[PDB]
């Protein structure tokens, strides 16, 4: 709110965009008042924002595009897998490529801004959140890493990034975007959600994340629908103006979320740079800028250089990536939808050879053995049952659910569940489904196959075709899936449509069953993970496109699973962070963040609450061996990598260094002591000393590939200064504490066969 | 299957080039809902709504079990992806699935072509009543017609039915019967669609 306390630096280019800002502020310099309102206020355009054109001085429309999977609304486009997936995958190089082919597609398709990625908000605190499978890792580190990769894959595409959403933004209820048509405003029902967290919670848990974004050169940031501490964050100044714009240095554009900015005067003061979508949607979610800004500025209340440092920053990303001399094409389909916008849609082929592929091999590297009694691999079996919808089509089509994939009917049978509902999802050319794959292995081997791919509960007959088919088969797959959108959380952990019923039919007629998940997050499979009829538990999560050909070829043994879970999988929603969401009809809705860092495994290590499946787990075919760790201090780095640098302030700063120059390296070995080629995922967990710390925290990954039987290989983690730090409140910075640090190594946050002992000065 | 697939009307449709929007349309494009032996041993026992998929046999004691049933949309899809393309079905019952109208009609228009699989189940100890096409054909053809002008019309069939009303709409392009082609019902049509085979088929 205070805007004295909390005042705007201005751009200066920082870094990497230096040419960039020089050129910005030339062009801004020679801009009317009307043309400055023009570019920072969305106008009515095909894509899901647009900025207003300065056509005197040649500045063309910004297509502002969703979404963190791809283009959305899009056709002749690939459907990726969502962040949730990659995350799964442990493996930076997917990350980065999965990004980088999102990227050539928005490019491609005509998109200036991608809407993308989620940077660590969602996070998340909840693992009810209705998104929460938009984002990577609930974990501040590895969300980190994964985030960094994210925006350089879309970066170097072309494509400028608006990394989302600046921030603790943990809750879909309550969100309560800014609507006002006729009589009804959103200002007179229920203020937004007010996420009241503390200043070491924002610094080491909720910022992370968005730092690492900010040093991958993400041009833009969107603010929240979430109110924090009781101020909106599209007009928070101590979160936009201080947090992110001083102390992370940012040197790019806020960008509105849609409906995120409420007022007109405080949002212009406090650190937001682009009101979007402004003349789009009907003006309906607030047009506070476009000429009512022109009023505004030249009465007096608003100063005209503020408002020209929120078009430089705008301008930047712009001359950076060379939209200037390389303009991405026109863009050619109306995404907002009829009768918002009545529009025509020409067409355009963007999917390029590799992509399909690429997507296979990020669903066969993320799909997650939870469960195996010795089912798998499979080896030829020749009488198949396959019990779920979720095993085959949508039944009115792939895109029935529409530009948002949200609107099918409650009970529609929507097939796989290859990406999640609201403006994350994308547009599919295709579905393999499970069902194909799996029969088309089946053909191969001779076999029998047969699916119950209805309603199991309302379909006449249903129940009685799967008491008949499941007795004789060798194996019984199960597909299972769990719907969750934006704009709503789960309210609980149960499975989609007839998913229960369909497991208490399946562990009643066939003792070889395998069940597959395809699902945005944690489900309640308690009734049935133990029933030794289950041989075999796996989590898909959404695979894009490419959902049964990256699934068959590791039930079958063609190469190992290899994924694990990026979050915990607790045996009750009660088992989580309290409060997870809050449900009220009070009109300045709270959520009170007094966990503080202590959200997902860190609330279950702190508490002494075993999950059935921990952060970071996930089985092989084959089992690794844990031996010789070495922390090597002699193996540090100066930070030059980075594309921009944050101004966060630390301790140990003596002109020379940085809070992310890398201090040591530990090493480990693994050995594949079982019988089967495999992949492993290795973990670095650090137990920083202090008060109220958490028991451990992830600060090293690193997966290797394909090690044969008997075979060892060295896993290698750099540790930066930032790594081993703790935020000081009262003397607000970062500075590495005192006292025994534990280094822990091995294959899950819960098997740490190796550790060490670390103390400082 | 490829032999017998018996082309009766083409205005110029066939066979297809590489088309870039395909749209399908009707239950007996995929799977029977309930697996390929769920009518059980005569293929007689499904209740009389049921989506029974790809009619690939008759009903009674001259039908068979299926090991697997070669659908018209796999091997559609397969083609597809071959030509870098998109391909979506419309496969539930267009009179009582909430939406399906709405679904139809949403994707139809944009499709380069639209195929519609018919078909018309009959069986041993009773006569079809009339000619009238099975489940919710009628309805597929009368909304495919309304929304797409390039409608490809393929029959799975125990015998002749009632087309009166669409095989001289201007938008049904081309017309084929596939009659009862057992397991690999996809696979021996397609390559005669696209062109590989000329139909041949009385
Ligand atoms: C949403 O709400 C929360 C809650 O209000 C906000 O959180 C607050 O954030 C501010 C920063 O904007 C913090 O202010 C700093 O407080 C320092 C003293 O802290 C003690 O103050 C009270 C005691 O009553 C308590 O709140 C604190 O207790 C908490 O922390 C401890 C330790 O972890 C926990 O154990 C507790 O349980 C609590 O969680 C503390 O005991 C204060 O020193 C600091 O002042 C320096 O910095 C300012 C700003 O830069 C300077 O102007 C000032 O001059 C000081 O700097 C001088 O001194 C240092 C060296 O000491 C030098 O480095 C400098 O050069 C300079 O000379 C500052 O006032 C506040 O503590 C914090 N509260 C909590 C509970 O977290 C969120 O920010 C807010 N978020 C948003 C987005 O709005
Ligand atoms: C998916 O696959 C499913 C099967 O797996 C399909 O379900 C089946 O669908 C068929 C039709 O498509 C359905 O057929 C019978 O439906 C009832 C069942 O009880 C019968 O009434 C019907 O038989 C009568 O009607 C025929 C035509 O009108 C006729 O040829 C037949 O002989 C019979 O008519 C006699 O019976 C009437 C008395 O009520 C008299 O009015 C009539 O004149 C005839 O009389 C003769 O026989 C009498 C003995 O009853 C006798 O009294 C008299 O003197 C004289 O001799 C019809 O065959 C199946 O029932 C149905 N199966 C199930 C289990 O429901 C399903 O349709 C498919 N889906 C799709 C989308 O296609
Ligand atoms: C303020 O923003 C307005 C919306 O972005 C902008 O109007 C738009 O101006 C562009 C030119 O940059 C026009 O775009 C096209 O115009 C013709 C159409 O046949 C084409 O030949 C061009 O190639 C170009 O693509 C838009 O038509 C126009 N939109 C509207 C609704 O008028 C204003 O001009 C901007 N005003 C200022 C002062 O900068
Ligand atoms: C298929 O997807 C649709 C949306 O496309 C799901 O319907 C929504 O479900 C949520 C609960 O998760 C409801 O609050 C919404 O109101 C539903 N939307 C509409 C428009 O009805 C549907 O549940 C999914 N089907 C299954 C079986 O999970
Ligand atoms: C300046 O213009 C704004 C927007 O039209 C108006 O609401 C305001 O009252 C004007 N004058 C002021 C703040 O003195
Ligand atoms: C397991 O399956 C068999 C049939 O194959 C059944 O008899 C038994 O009751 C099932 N047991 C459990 C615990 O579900
Ligand atoms: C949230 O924060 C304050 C403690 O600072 C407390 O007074 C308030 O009642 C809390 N709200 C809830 C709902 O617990
Ligand atoms: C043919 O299709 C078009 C739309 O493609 C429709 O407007 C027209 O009425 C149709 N004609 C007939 C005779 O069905």
């Amino acid at each position: 709110s205070n805007s004295t306390q909390w005042p705007a630096p201005l751009a200066n280019g920082g870094k990497s965009w230096a040419s960039a800002f020089k050129k910005a502020k030339a062009t801004v310099t020679e801009m009317t008042v009307e043309e400055l309102a023009n570019i920072t206020s969305g106008v009515i355009g095909l894509c899901s924002g647009v900025t207003g054109a300065v056509t005197r001085l040649g500045i063309p429309e910004f297509c502002l595009q969703d979404g963190p999977i791809g283009p959305r609304g899009v056709h002749g486009s690939s459907q990726f897998p969502a962040g949730l997936t990659v995350a799964a995958t442990w493996d930076r190089t997917l990350m980065y490529a999965r990004a980088r082919g999102m990227g050539q597609e928005f490019h491609d398709q005509g998109v200036h801004l991608a809407l993308a990625p989620v940077t660590g908000g969602p996070l998340g605190r909840t693992p009810l959140n209705g998104r929460g499978w938009e984002g990577t890792f609930a974990d501040p580190y590895a969300c980190g890493e994964a985030s960094y990769l994210s925006v350089k894959g879309l970066t170097d595409a072309g494509v400028a990034t608006v990394s989302k959403h600046w921030i603790a933004y943990e809750q879909e209820t309550s969100r309560n975007l800014y609507i006002d048509i006729d009589g009804v405003s959103q200002a007179d029902i229920q203020l937004p959600i007010s996420s009241n967290v503390d200043d070491l919670t924002m610094h080491e848990l909720y910022m992370w994340s968005f730092a690492e974004a900010v040093r991958a050169g993400t041009n833009h940031i969107m603010c929240s629908y979430n109110r924090i501490n009781n101020t909106h964050s599209c007009s928070n100044a101590k979160g936009l103006n201080q947090l992110l714009k001083t102390e992370l240095n940012f040197q790019g554009g806020v960008v509105s979320d849609w409906g995120g900015q409420w007022d007109s005067v405080p949002a212009a003061e406090n650190g937001l740079d682009v009101a979007m979508p402004g003349k789009g949607f009907l003006g309906a979610l607030g047009d506070f800028w476009g000429a009512t800004l022109v009023e505004l500025i030249n009465n007096g209340t608003v100063s005209e250089d503020l408002v020209r440092d929120k078009a430089v920053r705008i301008l930047t990303g712009y001359y950076y990536l060379g939209q200037d001399t390389n303009p991405p094409p026109p863009f050619v389909y109306n995404t907002i939808g009829a009768p918002t916008l009545n529009a025509t849609s020409g067409y355009r082929n963007v999917r390029k050879p590799g992509t399909a592929e690429l997507i296979k091999e990020i669903g066969s590297a993320s799909v997650t053995l939870l469960k195996n009694t010795g089912s798998l691999p499979l080896k030829h079996p020749q009488r198949i049952a396959v019990l779920g919808n979720d095993a085959t089509y949508n039944v009115l089509g792939p895109n029935a659910c529409g530009l948002a994939n949200s609107a099918c009917d409650i009970d529609n049978l929507n097939g796989t569940l290859t990406t999640g509902g609201g403006s994350g999802s994308a547009l599919s050319p295709y579905t393999i489904t499970p069902l194909e794959a799996l029969q088309k292995r089946a053909i191969e081997d001779n076999a029998e196959i047969a699916a119950v791919v209805a309603n199991s509960n309302t379909t006449t007959g249903a129940e009685d075709a799967i008491a008949a088919l499941l007795p004789d088969a060798d194996v019984t797959f199960v597909f299972l899936n769990r719907y969750s959108e934006e704009g709503a959380d789960a309210p609980d952990f149960s499975l989609g449509g007839d998913g229960d019923n369909l497991m208490d039919l399946a562990v009643t007629y066939s003792s070889n069953v395998v069940v597959v998940i395809h699902t945005t997050g944690v489900v309640d499979i308690e009734k049935w993970a133990d029933n030794p009829n289950v041989t075999a538990i796996l989590v898909a999560y959404l695979p894009g496109q490419e959902a049964g050909n990256s699934l068959v070829p590791v039930l079958y043994g063609d190469v190992a699973p290899s994924g694990k879970l990026p979050w915990t999988w607790g045996k009750s929603i009660d088992d989580y962070v309290p409060n997870g969401v809050v449900y009220t009809d009070a009109y300045s809705p709270q959520s009170n963040f007094t966990e503080g860092v202590f959200i997902d495994y860190r609330w279950f290590d702190k508490m002494g609450i075993t999950p059935r499946y921990e952060f970071g787990f996930g089985l092989s075919y084959t089992t690794f061996t844990y031996s010789n760790l070495i922390v090597d201090h002699g193996r540090w780095a100066k930070d030059y990598s980075s594309v921009m640098e944050t101004a966060e302030p630390f301790a140990e700063w003596d002109g020379t260094n940085s809070l992310y120059d890398v201090i040591f390296t530990v090493f480990a070995t693994i050995t594949n002591t079982g019988n089967l080629t495999g992949s492993e995922v290795a973990q670095l967990y650090i137990s920083i000393p202090g008060d109220n710390q958490p028991v451990r925290q992830l600060r090293g990954f690193d997966k290797i590939k394909d090690l044969p039987v008997g075979d060892s290989a060295v896993v290698t983690f750099p540790i930066r200064r930032k790594d081993v730090s703790s935020w000081s409140v009262v003397d607000q910075l970062w500075y590495v504490p005192n006292g025994d640090f534990l280094i822990s190594v091995g294959g899950s946050s819960r098997d740490l066969p190796l550790n060490t002992t670390w103390t400082p000065h």
